[PDB]
């Protein structure tokens, strides 16, 4: 006896077929499916149905359609944010991104998962920590990042990287799963790809 | 002398565009079309589809869309079904799902693939060898399961496997391609994350 | 610096919010729009919007709704190709496809990246590195091919591989990320799946 919304965060098992969770749902994957359905010339119906999806949103956020999230509520995004297809948040519970923040096609964020035993989720049950983006990062495509993970500012997350960990910040990580590939410094100033320098 | 129909029973090499199958391709994209622009409140609708959609679903089966298929009725599923958004399934042929099987958001499934020898699919010929998922299978994101793959029930999938070996029951598999990491034991039964237990 | 058209070309960095960059957008997201939103039976109208969404489209061409591109007219497509679900191309920049190629479903191509260090992106700025693909090459299911990449002629990238590097021609790479496994041999000729032969 003990609310589910309340069992959230507290990082216990729950379920959310009630509470008005649902009720909660239905209105945020309302919203969703008029944004992912508009049409790219309702450029200004575009711009309001995101500050009305999310609970937070900075200045000059872009969200290429389609975008999925269970509630939409539970995401406080910061300024210029860009976020190219298919984004998807599993936001049960808090999904906080920084500013200058750029999402790569593709990407999976999810503060929920399920007890490994079989038994423990009898009933789909499932269990949220909340996913911080921190400021100026960039993730790359396919990329999946897991309950309760923190990504310090400005590093970046390769393509296909699998973040089950917490990322410090100034790194590039990649893998799977993702591990720390390496502190960026100033060399990266000047190179900004492979064999091309930033003064040509 | 064999029609491209049994060819794909016997797991011999063919091409689907004859004896129907294109035409049964149509049938089946189409309920998939109305389902997956289907507005959220269309709730009984969306459950209609679904016993539509699939050759079998056990009772309580739930599908967030969008949904993606070949077919769809070669696709059986046992009861309380979970995928959440954008579940693929290629389905040139039969796809076995048990009960109480969850799956993340974007995963992969296939039944099918095409000889590695361009000379062998001079008109994009393949195979098709039936998927197997066991019951009380937890599957994560970006999962990818391969041609004629058998899961062991109560196994656990990890996000962005790339699962191309039969996986056996009660495990926690992961990594690129898919290995065993470990086995489901009762350590399980009272930890879900990290430190995490269950009290009375 | 110098007009932002030149930089692309040249593999500078770059913003794209001028020149005419946001309208030529438009138009692409606007026939992708009409094409992801059509209907299954409307199969006249999705060959039209193929030769227009796409700069380039040899004959046979089959893409299976939805497509995700930037602009579309980046793109040139040979003859005999084939793309099931979700293909997303970020197109910033020329992408080239040969003849004969296969593409599994959800698959990313994208020509653009970002200066890795966020000084160097404060404004999202980005570079963008033709991708050539070549003939008879056969791409798994959530492969990710990264800025500047070349696939050579008849091989095969395995399901889940994120292409950081070129591939050479006649092999079998995969892997996160993506290294050549073996060269495709004979014995390819006769074995096109774990142990089935193709007469026995
Ligand atoms: C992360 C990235 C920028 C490269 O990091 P970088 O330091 O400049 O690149 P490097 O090639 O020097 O990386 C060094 C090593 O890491 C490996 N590596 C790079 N990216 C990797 C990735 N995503 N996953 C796994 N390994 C990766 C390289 O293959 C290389 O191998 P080696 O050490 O054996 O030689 C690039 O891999 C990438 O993934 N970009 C994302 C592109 C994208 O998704 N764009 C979308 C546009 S919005
Ligand atoms: C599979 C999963 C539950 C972890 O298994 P677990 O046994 O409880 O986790 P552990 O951290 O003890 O795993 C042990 C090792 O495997 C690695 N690992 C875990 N998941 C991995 C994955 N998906 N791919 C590759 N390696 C993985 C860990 O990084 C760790 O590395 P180490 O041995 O060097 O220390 C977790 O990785 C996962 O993928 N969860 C899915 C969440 C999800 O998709 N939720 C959405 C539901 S709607
Ligand atoms: C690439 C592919 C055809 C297999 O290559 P193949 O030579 O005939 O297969 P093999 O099993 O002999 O490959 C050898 C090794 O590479 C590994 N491997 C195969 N595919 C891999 C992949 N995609 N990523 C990473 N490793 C892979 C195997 O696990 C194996 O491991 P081992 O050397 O320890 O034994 C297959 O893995 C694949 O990915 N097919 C794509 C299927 C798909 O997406 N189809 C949809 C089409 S509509």
């Amino acid at each position: 006896n003990m609310p589910m919304t309340e069992r959230i965060r507290a990082g216990k098992l729950f379920t959310d077929m009630c509470e008005g969770l649902p009720e909660k749902r239905l209105r945020g994957k309302t919203l969703m499916y008029e944004f992912n359905h508009s049409h790219p010339s309702e450029v200004e119906k575009r711009e309001s149905l995101i500050k009305e999806m999310f609970a937070t949103v900075g200045e000059n956020a872009w969200v290429e359609p389609p975008v999925y999230f269970s509630y939409g509520s539970n995401i406080h995004i910061g300024r210029n944010f860009y976020a190219n297809f298919n984004l998807t948040i599993v936001d049960d519970y808090t999904v906080t991104i920084g500013d200058n923040v750029l999402i790569a096609p593709n990407v999976t964020l999810s503060v929920t998962g399920h007890p490994v035993h079989h038994e423990l989720r009898k009933n789909g049950e499932m269990y949220s920590f909340p996913i911080t983006i921190g400021n100026n990062v960039w993730i790359g495509s396919h990329v999946v990042i897991n309950p309760g993970v923190t990504i310090g500012d400005n590093s970046v997350i390769g393509a296909g990287s699998i973040v089950t960990k917490d990322i410090p910040p100034n790194v590039v990580a990649a893998g799977v799963p993702c591990r720390v590939i390496r502190e960026i410094n100033d060399r990266d100033k000047h190179y900004y790809f492979k064999d091309y320098k930033v003064e040509s």
